[PDB]
């Protein structure tokens, strides 16, 4: 049903229970409390931009992304439109190495500069066994010109702190204006946002646990 889109948001988007954060004008803010339904609904409407602490405190992920970034001095020049392909074409080297390793995934527009492509999974996995994996596949692939490639978890010990944070998808992007979407493997905006959204699919921790020892004993 629709109407559960927003306890999927939820349980896609776990990270840390009790803290998150929301955009400012200057950075992103700590709000000390769970995240809620009502909060949900206020990124969706527009009125508060979500960013999600995804480590939990036995740091653990259950959802990761790979942050695809035009850099921010090739957004002034004069042929800005090329960068922006090759944002794409980056983020579709990267999901066919995904789809080689058998890891689901989807593509989100950020609303500003470039793409996250998320990876979610059925129960949290190790941040530190998912960031390995993600950093081996990247390592597999050559950039081209202008873009980054950043992989979130980047911290994967809390330490007793935070960590990294993540706006997450359905929301406004404060820097623009913008909304933050998913998109398909063309880069078309997907018309039911939230239609796509329930039927999103979890990657098998046990699998992904498997992967990170076959990569990590090679
Ligand atoms: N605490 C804090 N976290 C930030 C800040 N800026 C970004 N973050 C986090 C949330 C962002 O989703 C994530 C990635 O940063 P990016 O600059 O790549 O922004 P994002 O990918 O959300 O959109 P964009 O690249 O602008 O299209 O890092 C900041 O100023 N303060
Ligand atoms: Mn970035
Ligand atoms: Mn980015």
């Amino acid at each position: 049903p629709s109407q559960n889109a927003i306890k999927r948001f939820m349980t896609l988007f776990s990270g840390r229970e009790d803290v998150f954060s929301i955009q400012y004008e200057g950075g992103y803010r700590p709000i000390r409390r769970p995240l809620n339904f009502q909060d949900i609904k206020n990124h969706f409407s527009g009125k508060k931009t979500l960013g999600i602490y995804l480590l939990k405190k036995n740091d653990t992920v259950k959802f990761a992304a790979y942050d695809i970034d035009i850099k921010k001095h090739y957004l002034n020049r004069e042929d800005k439109f090329v960068y922006e392909e090759n944002s794409k074409k980056v983020a579709k080297r990267l999901s066919r190495e995904l789809n080689l390793e058998n890891i689901t995934h989807y593509f989100e527009f950020t609303g500003n500069r470039g793409y996250h492509i998320w990876i979610f999974f059925d129960i949290p996995v190790s941040a530190y066994k998912i960031k390995y994996i993600m950093e081996k596949i990247l390592d597999r692939i050559e950039l081209e010109e202008g873009i980054d490639v950043e992989i979130f978890p980047k911290q994967t010990s809390l330490n007793g702190g935070l960590g990294n944070l993540i706006k997450v998808p359905l929301g406004v992007h404060k820097k623009t204006g913008k909304k933050c979407l998913f998109v398909d493997n063309d880069f078309n905006v997907i018309e039911n946002q939230i239609e796509f959204l329930n039927n999103i699919k979890e990657n098998k921790a046990t699998e992904i646990n498997k992967l990170f020892r076959e990569i990590f004993n090679e």
